[PDB]
């Protein structure tokens, strides 16, 4: 504990770190079973200029790096606006559900040491056909409310599962507001649609101004890349064993 | 050491947990292969009024997050009454047989530190038909045994306890706690109120509780819905983790 | 790991103690070469109708339990306002300065982890007379200074800051924590309400804190006969510790 | 605490090492699904006349000792330059994917801390194609992609990086060092010495080394004959060990 | 193991810190018998413009924050310039020889891990005048005393170099960095800016930094009253504190 | 601060090197052939080597040696008189999932007794045998060559396996010298010669004086021994699945 | 699980031994005479011997020293070329209440290197000497006999401190041989007989062969250099009650 | 975790002492005020034959080697009889009272370890009386009192116990293992071997060990020769380390 000590570093060997953040909502997308997630997080980082700020490590995360439309980067991220006010956290490969605890663990002390108020969970279920598209929340009663009178109903379903399972316990634990968003989302096309949804719902729920012009065709974009590495995952994943 | 403590933290920083309970009795419930357990528990945190005490955080209990019903909670809670004299323990989602040591080991931690004088664990075992005359089991050390048996109570007849029971009972019986468990006949696959209210008869009978019992059969019905739903949603979900 | 949480200990087992603050200025006191660092903490947690929130415990504060006025409590304090937007620390009997590192960096290990938006540390310098018209100073860094003196609170003049506010001073400096000092010229021997009042307003002044000064003059006064009663006994008690 | 401190072993002692290296760039050749790799690394190694420097231990290396050619060595080797401004780590034996992580992190830390500038990690992508076009590829992050596109190389069409060169990519992004990686297509069951050729002048171009590459293509192939036939023993050892 | 890692403190998470340094020069001053080395730190982080880098946290280190021309700032301060190529290390307190050895270890620990070449320790030896004929003396290796005996620097006369400056040796010494010191005798009573202005011409003779020396008397006069004002003040609180 | 007896300074000093005066290790472990243990036992018998150590650890099949109604450990390590020789040897199979780490204490206590040879006795699967049988060497270039003259040359072969690469590895990194001395060596019946070879080449190559009178009745009266082991080691692995 | 440069093998593995052949230790303490530290610079000199360690320790007196302006660490360790003799010397004194820490460390290091022996060399104040001088020994009863024959007979004295007493300490419970010669050294004056006598015996107890001419010349001058230090160093101590 | 196991070595790494030992009385001598113990220590070494069996090593035993008589041997050693229930403990060097805690406490270990039935530590209390009426007094629990005064042995006259003694003692008593002392006067500064022929005598009686006594009048003034000598020696050292 005598020690040397850099500018730059002063929020670690502290564990100073929620003093450069303004008490932000966090925003996840993760890649499970429909990819509206993390099209949303990337779709929303992208629109709002956000910048990286930490990545999350992990044994348990896939050893991967992902160069889906020619850029390099590390498959778990985390973003910021300048106001370090909002923040994007989002996983572009799958967690496998024996690591959900840890991994949620491992984002979740970082999350609250940077003194976060809010985690959104935005995700998309499967779903098979309407054009008005519902978006659904699980939350707890108050924020149930507020959402209802919003038009946003009550998900339909006893157990949540997925790294969404993972976070909200260790919210409901950690006593932090910790919620999710769900839209149906159409599995083997495209489907722009279920992301701004979501946009729209917490753009409302949350005053930010996600722009949502021409997302329409940036997200197919994204869409793209996200399934050729739906894909070369699956894949890989089946190879490796041997 | 060298620390700064908060206030609400004393019980915490300290290990000094006996301190705000008044030696309690702690009843039991987990997810098992019959649901009677868990909605026993629940009955009971309901009719009393219990308010939420503690969670049980770990990488062995399933990592979902419950929502039946439309309220969020986390899947192990502890409940108490405002007298601090009786807890519930309950898990509304199965527990891995391959963790049963490391969950009771947990609990029974911090059990010991909040100085409880008996463990009960409620459940019921499958069954066929079953008696109009249901019967109530204990499985105890010899002492509460003839004890039971002078209120009707018979021994259970199994040769090992199993489950979150047999694990909770050994912490017990090296930790030198009085550990029991009430077993009661119970329909796997109809709603069977009727197995809960023997269950909580029994503990009226044995901790002089007071237990209201009125619309019992009423609010155990609809509890039963939903501790289904979960139980078939995580099967499902463990389904899907196959193929 | 694989824990167990009980509730009013989140912040404790989680290190998450921000939380429950709303980034407050935190205002300390603590016994030096004058007193007008306590009675300006106690008066101040005494108008504002602050609670208790903190002890600090460690083995390098003296270990003696103070009890003037027949009120007993232990020597080093954290208080909060309702809106835990302030906090008062501040400490009855001197340390010594041996252990200046040691106290300053276990405070303001427990100052980073709330939250605190500045550190501001009361004393009062040894004077002589001294001028009617008496001035507070700041030890602050550029920024602040140039502001304050837009106030007319003027830099202190001295080349090195000692005692226990040079000690937080250096943890601020590191930890990059607004940290700053109010030093107001204070008679050594007799009471002096008006050092206390030259604070007061001073920090009315700079954080638009509320702080009722009518019968300050009095409630100081009081304040001075307690505080100056422990100095005394300790000084004696640690002249018996001698011979 | 206090040791006793012997001649060249300061780097060790003292985690001192980037003193001895010119801030080299580090080339990595990894048997794989397709030994272009490895060769391409033995090549650079025996063509500059590279020196041993380093061994990576760890229980994840595969522990069998190679032979071929009756020289006997360690599977898991790095080389030097004289000037240590150029590196060769590789490794003979393949590492199962479920060891990924622990190995690349274990040579990223000796990389780093040897003060590393740039990590290129060499593969080939199998196929038995093999136009001569057969062009060399880029993963590497945008500033760097332009330059090599200008340069005649470009994209790698993937979308994830998997094997040894995934782990070292992430390792680099994630600790700020420069980490690349060139690919070029190779006749999964033919030796293809062209693999290597297109690779070393991939190299020379970006880096100018210079690498002799006279008579590369008979040099290749007697270092492939070699290559295959431990890829050979190593399959037949590994289905021997399925009881 | 698996953290979340922030882009800011990648070089800290990682000890990657040799990689934002390139192979620096660093220069120390501390508060010894002259005020020269203390001296010549300032005036060269001054005139080079470097910044603020690091600081070294201690129990060790008088905890008294400086104020001197109400410039608040922590005592013990590690700079950089623009390229990284020179590094200023001072201490503006005196450190206890009890603690020569921690202090400079810790120091050198955090010097060889940026990947700094050359050490040089700058100081002045006691006098009263000094006749305008002013030599600089040396602790360095025969073969660096060799090279500076043509530049005229001579060979300082002492069979052992103690303070700070002789625990930096000792550490290089077993490290094998480069480590001398500079020594020029200056005046115990009045202000004695040749002191440092011989200092800085070694240093440039030396290590060609270009420092420059443009104003340096009178900026260095400026500074002399500055520290003149610690040194005492510094005194008093030593005198003081045993009560 | 710990009191201290007498015989155990070796230990709490770490300071084992000083009762062995630099020995040559010779090792036999069961694996394909018998003949590497075979000829540690025999070994270890004619120059009437005792006890001096065991390997303890989790990945030994802890199980008891009981043939020829002597009780033993598995993994035993002799010594002749003038410490000069030493014999590790260990007569149960050891599961390739663990030649790392059973490899790497090892040569961790033979590292630290002063070693100087790691000398490792292994036959190879024939089905032959020559008339003469050759033994063959896996070793560095400078003792590659002066075995060329003793009439013993390279092995023919790409990767070398079992407790022998793992051993041969550490070595290497520990710049330690380690070889290998392998013999051809029948499978289906008892193959004394194969013993003969070894210690041949091993009292030539390092002139220790081991008799080979005896040495067929002897071998054969172990391999007899060996076999029973394998085959009962063999059907409780068997077994265990369930 | 760690990467690894070659030379520093006897590091990472503690296979320190392996580097030396298993050498005499000669040892050469600042304390009341001077004579053994003289003694030890001397044939560091005359065997022409290179440097191979160093002592750290927060309890060696964190001074450098400069003498004759050639730089150095106050503890260190000297080697021949055929590694068989080393040589340990320290040039500063060492603060009494440190004894038992300094010896252990470097028992340590020697116990490591596989020494044979360790010979303290130290002179007694005398006001003398007798014109044939005598140099005694302390050590262990065979020993004592040894040397009874080669002359030098047992010292007269009942504890022996200083390092030599932590050493010889070490050296029992370690059951190292450990021994001291010491003979009568003149207080007052330069006494290059004094080191020609231990010089002697060593080489006639050990049969090293260090050289003689030259001796009384450059013992002078280093008498006078190490003079110089012991006094600045008690000048030093004096200063720093402040 | 998994090690590698020498022979003569199992009671070291296994914690297996006892296993070699028959139960053994243990008795201390120990150089403090008076020599009495360590001579009745040596006088039973030599004339039982013991043989030596272990070593306390320390930082607080005095790092000085005995070679009173040419013999040179570490000043604490334990000793043992051949069917090992006899152990002697002495050190024949004074022990500061600043570490009688830690030194009995590694002895009590030890001794513990070994499966002692019990300790007596053989003393003797100053004075140059000295009546013949020497007796001997004890000190002990009650039970043994008893025996030892129907015995002829009586109460020490001690309100406390001091020295290596009451160190033992409370260790003994703390760990519920048997402790006694025998005490008995001696000539401070005349040679004294009635005071060991006293203890000798007690033990004999008690313990039922049989110490020829033939010539240990002669013995023990040989024996007070070298004690005294050392004890000498030993302050003149400590006097000279005053710088």
């Amino acid at each position: 504990m005598i020690m040397v000590n850099k500018k730059a570093s002063e929020s670690q060997v502290m564990e100073l770190e929620k003093r450069n953040y303004n008490n932000p909502v966090v925003l996840c997308g993760f890649a499970g079973s429909t990819p509206t997630g993390v099209l949303a997080a990337s779709y929303i980082v992208e629109t709002l200029g956000m910048h990286q700020v930490a990545h999350l490590i992990s044994q348990h995360i896939p050893p991967v790096a992902v160069f889906v439309g020619g850029k390099l980067r590390h498959p778990f991220r985390i973003y910021a606006n300048n106001s370090n006010t909002v923040l994007v956290a989002m996983c572009e490969v799958p967690i496998s559900s024996a690591h959900i605890y840890e991994i949620s663990n491992t984002l979740m002390n970082w999350i609250d040491q940077v003194g976060a108020s809010e985690i959104v969970i935005m995700e998309g279920s499967p779903a098979n056909g309407p054009e008005e598209r519902p978006v659904f929340a699980v939350a707890e009663k108050p924020k149930l409310d507020k959402f209802k009178k919003a038009g946003i109903q009550p998900a339909d379903s006893a157990i949540i599962a997925g790294m969404g399972g993972g976070i909200l316990n260790e919210c409901l634990v950690r006593k932090i507001t910790g919620l999710s968003f769900i839209t149906p989302t159409s599995v083997d096309i495209p489907d722009p649609g279920a992301v701004l949804s979501i946009i729209e719902a917490i753009n409302k729920a949350y005053n930010l101004k996600i722009k949502t012009d021409l997302l329409e065709e940036q997200v197919k974009a994204l869409d793209e890349q996200i399934k050729k590495i739906e894909e070369q995952y699956k894949e890989l994943q089946e190879k490796q064993k041997e």
